[PDB]
């Protein structure tokens, strides 16, 4: 794959992943979005060239390196006026980073309003050849990325606000009701191997419900944190959620049926839709004809543990943490609130305005949205269910960090000992309070929200701005940086 050191062309063109053709997004000249890849350690230096024309799909473009830590480089993490202004059409813009910390599955998209809907994402892979899993596989490669994505017939700013997926793709193929011959994903595989697969959903909404026929799958890693192996049989994956787990390819020569059930749209299997094939070597070239059966043994989130059982921060109580943050939702005036807030964008990037001088929550804008950390602290972050947030289960995802999730969805128990560690977590639906902990060792301004792209357009967020007082310090800006905001802010609005 390409990577660690490349040049990303984004453009625009037609794309038919589910043999309906329709404009998007291109990246490298290609759709869906390439794979890149890099190692442990690895300084990655990402040259995005923005030649986009299409103005309904945005012509300007921001990227998100999605679970990377960004510690120094808070100028690189991507979110539209958080931590950068948009780049420009006909404009490049370097993403130069370093990795020395972490290891595992992640993946890009655009972070400029509802984007990375229109085509704008890709996985990314970080191996580690020290890695404690090591021993559990025998392939790890390009051809054991799985994909996981939501397409639409209508781009995201034609179609309606929240809109209802007409295909899953799975590798960036799959079929819709309205294409039903349309050619699915074949993932290969040799009887007697052991393989690594990263399954990564790139999903602007639904969450899928990942399960193939005949076989059990080993889960080992969650949001790029290395856990104790876990069997299952069937997984809920989340918007932009990342898991790998090992497949053990010993069953009979065959066609299996790989299956991703979304929570809403076709929520069915019929005429394949929905689902990918898992071809041992030596079978014919046809599609599956197995039974899915009961999923009798499925992940829940509350019994996996990081591979050391990890505590979390902090002492083994409520509220037993340096400062305690309760995020209360609801939804008036079409927009979603946090704490009685809604997210709107501001003129001048919130990096921007803390290198500028801003040194409180009060005087950061948006009023109202952003929240301060101590440094060096123990944090918890409640955020309960409620019907008052349509849409729901909403998976929040803090950037900069992982996190502890001392209380998962469908669950009352509370778990300070050997919590997993992740960095999107679904807050569940009412009665749950998903519950969460972290420490503050990375200065910066960090967007916290769901992940349902739909709904962060609706302000589904807030920024943590963590440390303030050493931010500018800790993150030199590059000169290019610095040069986004006044090229952007020239812009006529159609060229936006
Ligand atoms: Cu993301
Ligand atoms: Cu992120
Ligand atoms: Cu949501
Ligand atoms: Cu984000």
């Amino acid at each position: 794959a390409i990577g660690p050191v490349a040049d990303l062309t984004i453009s625009n063109g037609a794309v038919s992943p589910d043999g309906f053709s329709r404009q998007a997004i291109l990246v490298n000249d290609v759709f869906p979005s390439p794979l890149i890849t890099g190692n442990k350690g690895d300084r990655f230096q990402l040259n995005v060239i923005d030649n986009m024309t299409n103005h309904t799909m945005l012509k300007s473009t921001s990227i998100h390196w999605h679970g990377f830590f960004q510690h120094g480089t808070n100028w690189a993490d991507g979110p539209a006026f958080v931590n950068q202004c948009p780049i420009s059409t006909g404009h490049a813009f370097l993403y130069d980073f370093q990795v020395p910390d972490q290891a595992g599955t992640f993946w890009y998209h655009s972070h400029l309003s509802t984007q990375y809907c229109d085509g704008l994402r890709g996985p990314i892979v970080v191996y580690d050849p020290n890695d404690p899993h090591k021993s559990l596989y025998d392939v790890d490669d390009d051809s054991t990325v799985i994909t996981l994505a939501d397409w639409y017939h209508l781009a995201a700013k034609v179609g309606a606000p929240v809109p209802t997926a007409d295909a899953t793709l799975i590798n960036g193929l799959g079929r819709s009701s309205s294409t039903l011959a349309a050619d699915l994903a074949v993932i290969t595989v040799t009887k007697g191997k052991r393989y690594r697969f990263r399954l990564v959903s790139l999903s602007c909404d639904p969450n899928y419900t990942f399960s193939i026929d005949g076989h059990s799958l080993t889960v080992i890693e969650a949001d790029s944190v290395n856990l104790k192996p876990h069997t299952v049989d069937s997984l809920q994956i989340f918007a932009a959620q990342r898991y790998s787990f090992v497949l053990n390819a010993d069953q009979d020569v065959d066609n299996y049926w790989i299956r991703a059930l979304p929570n809403s749209g076709t929520q069915n299997f019929a005429g394949g839709t929905n689902s990918a094939i898992l071809r041992y070597d030596g079978a014919a070239p046809v599609e599956p004809t197995t039974s899915q059966t009961p999923s009798t043994n499925p992940l829940v989130e509350s019994a996996l543990t990081t591979l050391e059982g990890t505590a979390a921060p902090g002492s083994p109580t409520p509220g037993g943490v340096d400062l305690a943050l309760n995020m209360a939702f609801g939804f008036a005036g079409g927009n979603f609130t946090i704490n009685g807030a809604s997210f709107t964008p501001p003129t001048v990037p919130v990096l921007l305005q803390i290198l500028s001088g801003a040194q409180s929550a009060a005087d950061l804008l948006p009023a109202g949205s952003v929240y301060s950390l101590p440094a060096n602290a123990d944090i918890e972050i409640s955020l309960p269910a409620t019907a008052a947030a349509p849409g729901f289960p909403h998976p929040f995802h803090l950037h900069g960090h992982i996190f502890a999730v001392v209380r998962s969805a469908g669950s009352s128990t509370y778990n300070y000992a050997n919590p997993v560690y992740r960095d999107v977590v679904s807050t569940g639906a009412p009665g749950d309070n998903v519950t969460i902990r972290f420490r503050t060792d990375n200065p910066g301004p960090w967007f916290l929200h769901c992940h349902i792209d739909f709904h962060l357009e609706a302000g589904f967020a807030v920024v943590m701005a963590e440390d303030i007082p050493d931010v500018a310090a800790t993150n030199p800006v590059p000169q290019a940086w610095s040069d986004l905001c006044p090229t952007y802010d020239a812009l006529s609005p159609d060229d936006q």
